[PDB]
């Protein structure tokens, strides 16, 4: 509308364009880690189930 | 909160929804089996007790 109105908008667009976007890197690597430790604690039950069938842990591959 | 925040959540919900759920089928069939072998080894003591009363194993049914 008025030149002064178009001077507040550009003064607010500048504000709302920098709101300290956080580093969402550590908060995701923790999920990837806790998939692998879960997966290992599960894998152990398969190994120690298979031993109590065969008196041996499985052959590799 | 922020669109980027709602992009990590959907990136973690996808992770924590696939954590390699193991096949809990063999680990239960072993229990059903070891009920029946226990039950037989017990049933034998009843048969060979009853013989030493009557000089005969029981009639069927």
């Amino acid at each position: 509308f008025t030149l002064i109105e178009l001077l507040i908008v550009v003064a607010i667009i500048g504000i709302l364009a920098a709101i300290a976007i956080p580093q969402f890197s550590a908060y995701r690597v923790k999920a990837y880690n806790s998939a692998a430790s879960s997966d290992l604690r599960n894998l152990k039950t398969a190994l120690e189930s298979a031993f109590a069938d065969d008196q041996t842990y499985p052959p590799e591959s």
